């Protein structure tokens, strides 16, 4: 049954990742909230206890499917539940016990939208808990005249060695001709594969819909698939053809990489109509 109330809070704590970003969470930086915990079981305790994160945020980041246990001596094993944030640690063992955990937890950009945003983080154990204050700051387009876009990763599988990036496309809704978009996997720090295997899906932004700041889509199902393959072409580029645009685009971007990942976007557009002078803007992620 639940011991909580044989849980024994004796430390807790709320560390940023970073060191030089106090009161602050540089999510697309990827600051991560780590929890320390340390807490003595009653020995009336058998062969479950439970723990919150805070509900505005999630265990991993970059990865959908993501849970430690204390211990070489194993002291209890846990389930995750994301409906409410609280993980359910259920051995012999148990039959004066002391444990640390660490946790570590990102702010789920679902809930999280937009920038600048105050929130007051809280983390549980037992029946015991600890307040902290941060805001979450996202970040903002590139820009070049006409042309202005922004990037980030938004998933990463180890296994099949693969990376997700979810590209805005004119976000600030200016009117874009000649407008070009190139994705490359050759960069100045790491890289990525583009080749035919790469899958690129892409969506307009309606005029009464507004993209996320946290720079994440997370229903693709409402905005309209805009993709049509004759449009990419290939180049370790893949080049897009968008033409005169006045509205924020999404292209979500799927690719390989090798078992260093960086993958650059770049927009370009036409100045002057009866030139061909053109400017560039250009994102980057690691």
């Amino acid at each position: 049954s639940n011991v909580n109330h044989l849980i024994k809070v004796t430390d807790q704590s709320i560390t940023e990742g970073y060191d030089d970003s106090d009161g602050i969470i540089k999510a697309h930086d990827a600051e991560n909230l780590i929890y320390d915990v340390t807490f003595e079981v009653d020995d009336k305790v058998k062969s479950t206890m439970t723990v919150n994160i805070d509900k505005n945020t999630v265990p991993s980041d970059l990865t959908d499917s993501f849970i430690p246990k204390i211990k070489g001596e194993i002291i209890a094993t846990g389930t995750y539940d994301n409906t409410n944030k609280q993980i359910t640690y259920t051995t012999d063992y148990v039959d004066n016990i002391k444990a640390h955990l660490k946790l570590t937890s990102y702010i789920d950009k679902s809930k999280v939208p937009n920038n600048n945003t105050k929130l007051d983080v809280e983390y549980k154990t037992a029946l015991s808990s600890v307040n902290k204050t941060i805001t979450v700051e996202y970040q903002k387009p590139n820009e070049n005249r006409t042309a202005n876009l922004q990037s980030m990763f938004t998933n990463i599988d180890t296994k099949n060695h693969t990376v997700e990036q979810t590209i805005y496309i004119n976000p600030l809704r200016y009117s874009a001709k000649e407008t070009n978009v190139n994705i490359s996997g050759n960069g100045d720090e790491g890289s990525t594969i583009i080749d035919d295997s790469t899958i690129i899906k892409v969506y307009k932004v309606g005029d009464n819909q507004n993209l996320p700041d946290s720079n994440r889509i997370y229903d693709y199902s409402e905005y309209e698939d805009v993709t049509n393959d004759d449009y990419a072409q290939l180049g370790n580029d893949v080049n897009i053809n968008f033409g005169n645009i006045d509205s924020p685009y999404i292209i979500k971007v799927i690719s390989k990489y090798d078992p260093t990942i960086q993958q650059t976007v770049t927009m370009q557009t036409t100045i002057n109509e009866y030139t061909g002078e053109f400017r560039t803007a250009s994102y980057d992620n690691t």
